[PDB]
């Protein structure tokens, strides 16, 4: 009926998601691109190499659209937005989501406008450490999150406001809990099941509570933001019961953005700041194209990235090195699927190693190393890969593609326009190396002064 790839047999201090890359490598190297592996009688098959992921996520695209369950299934029922939801219901709500963030049926504000306010607060708040030692991690974390807020209700809070604070204190603890080492199942239990389920309550009824004011003023001619953009689909989808569009399912996918689009964010500002420090080689160049380019009165946007190929090169280079998803989020195939010599059962969880496409030593030889050239050609123009799929790819390509990419360019860029950055160690002792975690690579600590620009 379903014959599965073969693997080792079943059951395969603090472990992290690096670790578990590391591991998922060497089985490849035993048994080849694709592999099960076995955690009690639960089958998760692995496709590791450009190939069997292309093949997959791409060629095959549907059947491998599907999200795996995970270790759990949240009833708070998180199966009603878009990360965590499945079928016809992840279909159109996914599709919503996508076109609304890229500007379809939110009012003529684009993106990017909300994403350079942002910035310019940003370097605001930067100004404000004065340039004394300052661990950015805080700073780094306000600024997603605001450009989600300004996008999903409308409104952007200043860095001290309560409830902000409140929204990423919430966030970062359900974060902090899902994204637990191991040490055979996760490292979780004390008191944190019940942290997660309560957390996730706030959350959505603070979103609901703006979902209320929204409905106070809607209008069908004035949507603004994503609240008004969804009330109006679920006008549109009246007289056409039961739909995808409900505010438990508003409330959830305003929870999923939140969620997703601002620890990924703004962990990869502090990973690439950290890497900036570690090399003042790379750093000055960008500085050399940003004042060439831009110069330092007006603020970068978009369309300076086409006119700036080195510091295009060093985006992407931090999100290829850093590898911040080394096996993006787990996936499960939709019906029963052929897959080369294979037949994978409906519902199979599929995990795919993007650290394998991310650092194959072909396309970017050397790739344990941190070089901006791994995206430029030998005439140092930009060059764009295949391989680049921090995102991932196929059907559950990150849906806030776009709006991390312009957050990346246009923070990074506004805060190398106004500040030198100075490390306090020296760049040659400061260590770079990830700290465990079970989901995610992430930076280690370290501070840093921003001192406003001078040459
Ligand atoms: C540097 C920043 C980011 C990176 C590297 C990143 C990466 C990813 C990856 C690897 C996935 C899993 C894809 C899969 O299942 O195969 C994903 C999912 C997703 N991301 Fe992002 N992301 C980032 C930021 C954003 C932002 C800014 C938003 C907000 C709009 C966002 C929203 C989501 C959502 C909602 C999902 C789930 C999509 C689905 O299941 O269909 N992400 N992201
Ligand atoms: C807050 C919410 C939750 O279910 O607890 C939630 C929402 C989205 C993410 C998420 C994080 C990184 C990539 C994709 C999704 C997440 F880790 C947590």
């Amino acid at each position: 009926r379903g014959k599965l790839p073969p693997g080792p047999t079943p059951l395969p201090l603090q472990i992290g998601i690096k670790d578990i890359s590391k591991s998922l490598t060497n089985l490849s190297k035993v048994y080849g691109p694709v592999f099960t592996l076995y955690f009690g009688l639960k089958p998760i098959v692995v496709l590791h190499g450009y190939e069997a992921v292309k093949e997959a996520l791409i060629d095959l695209g549907e059947e491998f659209s599907g999200r795996g369950i995970f270790p759990l299934a949240e009833r708070a029922n998180r199966g009603f937005g878009i990360v965590f939801s499945n079928g016809k219901k992840w279909k159109e709500i996914r599709r919503f989501s996508l076109m609304t963030l890229r500007n379809f049926g939110m009012g003529k504000r684009s993106i990017e406008d909300r994403v350079q306010e942002e910035a310019r607060c940003l370097v605001e708040e930067l100004r404000k450490t004065k340039a004394s030692p300052c661990d950015p991690t805080f700073i780094l974390g306000c600024a997603p999150c605001n450009v989600i807020c300004s996008i999903i209700f409308h409104k952007r809070f200043d860095y001290k406001d309560q409830q902000f604070l409140n929204l990423m204190e919430k966030l970062n603890e359900n974060i902090k809990i899902l994204s637990s080492p191991w040490i055979p199942i996760i490292d979780y239990f004390p008191g944190t099941h019940n942290k997660l389920l309560k957390n996730v309550a706030f959350m959505k009824s603070y979103i609901l509570e703006k979902v209320k004011e929204h409905q106070e003023s809607m209008d069908m001619n004035n949507p603004q933001d994503f609240i008004d953009c969804f009330l109006m689909k679920m006008e549109k989808e009246k007289h056409n019961q039961p739909s995808e569009f409900t505010i438990e399912s508003l409330e959830n996918t305003a929870v999923d953005l939140f969620g997703a689009g601002t620890e990924t964010t703004s962990t990869t500002l502090r990973y690439a700041l950290l890497l900036l420090l570690k090399h003042p080689e790379v750093t000055a160049k960008v500085q050399e194209e940003i004042e060439r380019v831009i110069g330092r009165n007006r603020s970068p946007c978009m369309q300076d990235r086409s006119h700036m190929p080195y510091t295009d090169a060093v985006v992407h280079e931090v999100q290829r090195y850093i590898d911040l998803l080394p096996t993006s989020l787990p996936h499960a195939v939709t019906c029963d699927i052929k897959f080369r010599n294979y037949l994978i059962p409906k519902g199979t969880t599929i995990l795919i190693s993007l650290t394998s496409v991310l650092h194959d030593n072909k396309e970017f030889p050397n790739p344990e190393m941190f070089d901006p050239h791994h995206f430029l050609d030998e005439g140092g123009n930009f060059k764009k890969s295949k391989y680049f799929m921090p995102f991932s790819a196929g059907k559950r390509i990150c849906v806030g593609e776009a709006l991390a990419g312009m957050e990346l360019f246009l923070f990074l860029t506004s805060i190398l326009q106004n500040f030198n950055l100075k490390s306090l160690v020296d760049p040659k002792n400061l260590d770079t190396t990830p700290v465990v975690n079970g989901f995610a690579s992430v930076p280690p600590f370290y501070q840093l002064c921003f001192i406003p620009i001078h040459h």
